[PDB]
């Protein structure tokens, strides 16, 4: 105070490459100014000092384009890292202000405040921020939350909608959707207007766009296993019924046709999806674009099948096996529709991930191991000259261990070994680390995944449900999102409109007297 | 055994009949005309005999013979070894799983649900 | 004390910083820069690396007696020490033992199958 | 601990001007006339506040 006094400039800038860091534990990236120094390093006195000096700019911008409200975000941290100080410094300095000037500034990647949190994924300040209800009289124009009446525990709210809707370009909810980036993205919907707004898109047009898209994947596949389970299956019989390539002027021909049109149907808009959205992280694929990448590979064979059957090489047939067998297992994504088969799609793709693909690895490590070692032992079967042993090859002796592992067949240990005796040796050893150990530790370590992902397969389910809901309202037309629009204009303040959201509670525990509320008749009015 | 039917066996029937009747129809129609021993040939000839092949698969009845009467003997192997990884590995050891799940949490009320 | 196994006091002693004036050259931590919440520290090394003989690193490794080896290399000297180890030449060499240990195997196979 | 066990066996075995190649740790002039070959870790405290004496260097960045 004494430097403020002799004139010092409170408007320097710290430009230096500590102040701007490269990584993380190179320096200390503030927000340059003195008054972002006090803000982030926990110091309430010196920052109320240096607002009632008239010379300080208070919106002032460095070179990342940040002000003092972008410069709180980038250093939030949790509750048990760091503490809470940055939610009170952001509310004391933002009442100080006084208007929406900090609030809609944008950064040199154009990015409010509010879409800086949602982007980083800071879930304590985006809290913060969707519900902040002043009860202040002067200061009420700036909160997000309006109390529109209330009688006795009974009370009815308005959340504002202005950036946080599909609207226009990078919302709120399309930033938290789509952002790969970040791991806790299935918390960040679960916040109070966003969990609203996915359940009113799924009553109104969401969920009947997705039974409309089951019924049409589903007559493809039943009109693809027909004509391919009913070939004509000669050689004089030679001509295949898919493309029609002769006409005997058969009832029902469209349904080879309908195959043609919907096969390039998906195989473009699938092509499209993959190049808009890449990521080079592996983790991302499987997580994301899993779906996304099997329907266009189930479309291509389809299409694929067809110009290779012109140029006649008779391997069309390899290519419709597997369409098939593919196309029926693609069923299993329309379950998201529903809770209790949704959450039990999320089981399948978490045990897969981290309990069979160990298992398989150490379980070829112990068949193709064992499976030289027996079939070397194995002498010349021309002694009676057919059928001595079915350990000949390392071909037949796989085939003998793993159908002894799923239990089919029959035991026979009289073969045309040099050894009898170390030829069972070898082959108990086997049977204990496979049937004893390594399929009894499967089922135990299952039961550990198990218990872990029960208590986040809600949450999920939710994420990837809410993934569908806007690729649907993309497609559609614009006279359509029109009609389909949430929310109602409501006279918030003096000449202040602002299409809020409504959401009613009940409340037992907290008993007040009610002041600032919009409306004195606490009824549904019309 | 009413909680575990309603939780657990249901699902579990609903994703196994899922892949049963989707690899059943692979195979079965990738087999070719049996006239050419004019009988035994394959036992994967319909539909009807695919279906009931995989379904003694599962339980571990019979013999597993491989020599049949395919157009593509390699593609009919991959199939057959995807269908015993997805059922044989992956489901009915996740129904133990799940099972354990639904014991340890109704075992607080059974006594209450009895009276 | 790493003898010994007495976890407790070698904690102690490894992170040992002392802000008195006169007595801070009896340290093994010193802060080399601080500016807010960021700090620089400098941890010493003088027998806890396997410079010499019968280091504190190489007593906590190959001490047969004691049963808490595994809490014992999670203090904060010792956990860095070791994956700074791996970075510049274990991990290369581990992966020359995987190569031609893989090549005998292959080549013993072969000259044993093919006879 | 059993990955710590193969580290310290392939240190064994390597010549002794590997050693000095891969060598951790630097000089420091810690006080008067006295230099230890320490290891530096960095670190961050959101919680201990605090003003800084008893630092070694004035100026806080990584210099050269
Ligand atoms: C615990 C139980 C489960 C264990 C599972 C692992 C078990 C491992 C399998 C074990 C048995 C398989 C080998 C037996 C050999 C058969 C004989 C044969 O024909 O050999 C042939 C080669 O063999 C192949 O090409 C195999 C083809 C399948 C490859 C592996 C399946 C990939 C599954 C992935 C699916 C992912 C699922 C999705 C997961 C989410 C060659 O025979 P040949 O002598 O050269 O004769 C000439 C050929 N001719 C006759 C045409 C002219
Ligand atoms: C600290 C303890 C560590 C381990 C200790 C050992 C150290 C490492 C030693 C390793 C092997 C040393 C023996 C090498 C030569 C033997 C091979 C041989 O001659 O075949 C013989 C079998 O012999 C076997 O089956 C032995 C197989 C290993 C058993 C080792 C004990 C494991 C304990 C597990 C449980 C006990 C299992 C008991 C065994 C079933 C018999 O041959 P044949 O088929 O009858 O042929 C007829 C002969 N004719 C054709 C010429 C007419
Ligand atoms: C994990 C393991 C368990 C999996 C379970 C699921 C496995 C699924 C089953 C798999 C195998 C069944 C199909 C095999 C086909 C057999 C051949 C056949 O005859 O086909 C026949 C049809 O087939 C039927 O009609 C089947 C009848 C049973 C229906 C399903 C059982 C309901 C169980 C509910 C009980 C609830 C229990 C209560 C729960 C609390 C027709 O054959 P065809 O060619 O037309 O020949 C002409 C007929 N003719 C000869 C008379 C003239
Ligand atoms: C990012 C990664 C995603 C996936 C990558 C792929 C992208 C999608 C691609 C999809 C299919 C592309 C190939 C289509 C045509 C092949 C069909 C064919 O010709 O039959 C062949 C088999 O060929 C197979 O078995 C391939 C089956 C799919 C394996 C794909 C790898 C899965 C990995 C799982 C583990 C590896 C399994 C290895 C395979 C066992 C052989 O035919 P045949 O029976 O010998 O007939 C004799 C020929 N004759 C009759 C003319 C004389
Ligand atoms: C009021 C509520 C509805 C209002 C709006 C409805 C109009 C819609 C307006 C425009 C939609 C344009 C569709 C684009 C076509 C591309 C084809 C395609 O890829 O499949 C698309 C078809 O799924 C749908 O979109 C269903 C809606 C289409 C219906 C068209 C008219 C209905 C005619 C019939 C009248 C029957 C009458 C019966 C009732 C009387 C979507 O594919 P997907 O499944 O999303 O992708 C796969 C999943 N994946 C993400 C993993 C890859
Ligand atoms: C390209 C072919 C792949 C299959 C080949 C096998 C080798 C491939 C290599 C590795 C195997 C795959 C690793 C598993 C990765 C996660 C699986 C998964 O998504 O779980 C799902 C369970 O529903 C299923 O998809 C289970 C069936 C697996 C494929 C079965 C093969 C079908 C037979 C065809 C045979 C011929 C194949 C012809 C072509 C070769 C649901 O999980 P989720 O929670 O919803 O997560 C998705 C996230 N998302 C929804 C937002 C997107
Ligand atoms: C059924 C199985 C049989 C065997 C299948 C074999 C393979 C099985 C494979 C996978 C298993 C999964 C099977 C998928 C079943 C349907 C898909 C689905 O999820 O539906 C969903 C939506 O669907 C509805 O809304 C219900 C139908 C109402 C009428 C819709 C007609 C649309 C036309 C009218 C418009 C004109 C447009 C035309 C002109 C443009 C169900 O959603 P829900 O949860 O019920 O909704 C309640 C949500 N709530 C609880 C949160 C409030
Ligand atoms: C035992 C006495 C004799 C048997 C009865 C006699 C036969 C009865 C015939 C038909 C009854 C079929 C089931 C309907 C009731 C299910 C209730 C349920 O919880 O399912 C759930 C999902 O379950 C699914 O729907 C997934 C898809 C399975 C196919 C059934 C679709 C129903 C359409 C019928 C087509 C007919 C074809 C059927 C062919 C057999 C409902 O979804 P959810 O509610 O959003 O999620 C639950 C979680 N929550 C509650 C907290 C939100
Ligand atoms: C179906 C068969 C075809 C597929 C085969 C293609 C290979 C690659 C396919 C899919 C990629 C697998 C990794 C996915 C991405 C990482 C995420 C993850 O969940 O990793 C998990 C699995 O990671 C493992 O440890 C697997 C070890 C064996 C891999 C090879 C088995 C091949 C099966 C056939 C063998 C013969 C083939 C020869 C192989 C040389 C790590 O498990 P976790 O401990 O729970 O860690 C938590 C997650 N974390 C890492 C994010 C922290
Ligand atoms: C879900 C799964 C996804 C991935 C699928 C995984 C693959 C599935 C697993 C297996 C499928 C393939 C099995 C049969 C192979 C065909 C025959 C062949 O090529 O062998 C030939 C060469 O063989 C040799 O020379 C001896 C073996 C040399 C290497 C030793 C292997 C041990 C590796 C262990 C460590 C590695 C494992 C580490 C962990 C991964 C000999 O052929 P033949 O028997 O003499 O045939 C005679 C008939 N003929 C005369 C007509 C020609
Ligand atoms: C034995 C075979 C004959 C019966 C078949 C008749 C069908 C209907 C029969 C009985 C009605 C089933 C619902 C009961 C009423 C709801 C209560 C409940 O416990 O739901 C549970 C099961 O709900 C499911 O999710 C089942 C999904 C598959 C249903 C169809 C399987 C048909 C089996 C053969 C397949 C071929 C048939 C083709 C089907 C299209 C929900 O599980 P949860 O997650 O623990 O939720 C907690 C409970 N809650 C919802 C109250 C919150
Ligand atoms: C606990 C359980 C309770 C419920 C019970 C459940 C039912 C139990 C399950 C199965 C029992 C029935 C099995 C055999 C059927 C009898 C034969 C038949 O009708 O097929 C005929 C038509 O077949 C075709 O046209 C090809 C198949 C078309 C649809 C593809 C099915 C995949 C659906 C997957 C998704 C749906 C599943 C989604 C999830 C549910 C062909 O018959 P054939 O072989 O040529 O016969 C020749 C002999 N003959 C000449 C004398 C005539
Ligand atoms: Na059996
Ligand atoms: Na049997
Ligand atoms: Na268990």
């Amino acid at each position: 105070a004494v430097l403020i006094a002799a004139g010092a400039d409170v408007n320097a800038h710290a430009k230096g490459v500590f102040f701007n860091p490269k990584y993380q534990h190179e320096g200390f990236y503030f927000g340059e100014t003195p008054l972002a120094l006090a803000a982030c390093t926990n110091q309430p006195e010196i920052v109320q000092l240096l607002m009632e000096n008239e010379q300080t700019d208070i919106t002032s911008q460095d070179s990342r384009g940040n002000n003092i409200l972008h410069a709180l975000v980038t250093v939030a941290e949790d509750f048990k890292t760091q503490n809470d100080f940055v939610k009170r410094m952001y509310d004391m300095i933002l009442l100080r202000s006084g208007n929406w000037e900090l609030e809609t500034m944008r950064n040199n990647d154009g990015l409010t405040p509010l879409q800086l949190a949602a982007k980083m994924g800071k879930a304590e300040i985006l809290k913060y921020i969707l519900s902040r209800e002043i009860k202040e009289k002067p200061l009420r124009s700036l909160s997000r939350k309006f109390t529109d009446w209330a009688y006795g525990p009974v009370s009815s709210s308005l959340y504002d909608l202005t950036n946080v809707d599909t609207t226009t370009d990078n919302s709120v909810l399309e930033i938290i959707v789509y952002n790969t980036n970040i791991d806790n993205r299935h918390e960040m919907l679960t916040l109070e207007p966003l969990h609203t707004l996915l359940h009113t898109k799924w009553k109104k047009f969401a969920k009947y766009m997705f039974f409309l898209s089951f019924c049409f994947y589903f007559f493809y596949n039943i009109t693809l296993t027909l004509v391919s389970y009913y070939r004509p299956r000669e050689d004089e019989d030679l001509p295949h019924p898919l493309a029609l390539t002769h006409k005997m002027s058969w009832l029902q021909l469209l349904g080879r046709m309908f195959v043609l049109i919907w096969a390039t149907c998906i195989s473009v808009k699938e092509g499209i999806a993959i190049f808009l959205l890449r990521p080079s992280d592996l983790q991302s694929i499987l997580s994301d674009a899993w779906f996304h990448f099997v329907f266009f590979v189930q479309a291509v064979l389809v299409i694929l099948s067809v110009f290779l059957y012109l140029f006649a090489y008779k391997e069309y047939l390899a290519c419709l096996v597997l369409a098939m067998a593919l196309g029926w297992a693609n069923m299993l994504y329309y379950t998201r529709g529903f809770q209790s088969m949704g959450m039990y799609s999320v089981m399948i793709q978490k045990v897969i991930l981290h309990d069979v693909l160990k298992f398989l690895f150490v379980y070829i490590l112990f068949l193709l191991g064992f499976g030289v070692a027996l079939a070397s032992l194995i002498e010349k079967c021309s002694k009676d000259k057919k059928d001595c042993s079915s350990y000949g090859s390392f071909s037949d002796a796989v085939l003998e261990l793993f159908k002894l592992t799923i239990g089919l067949g029959d035991l026979n240990i009289q073969q045309n070994s040099t050894y009898p005796i170390l030829f069972l040796f070898l082959l108990i050893t086997y049977v204990i680390l496979t049937f004893v150990l390594l399929l009894n530790m499967l089922i135990a370590l299952m039961g550990e995944t198990v218990e872990n992902v029960s208590k986040e397969s809600e949450r999920i389910w939710r994420l990837q449900r809410a993934r569908t809901i806007l690729e649907f309202e993309k497609m559609l037309p614009e006279w359509l999102r029109s009609r389909f629009r949430m929310g109602e204009l409501c006279k918030v303040a003096d000449e202040d409109f602002r299409l809020c959201l409504r959401i009613n509670e009940v409340k037992w525990t907290e008993w007040k007297t009610h002041v600032s509320f919009l409306n004195e008749d606490p009824g549904p009015i019309r």
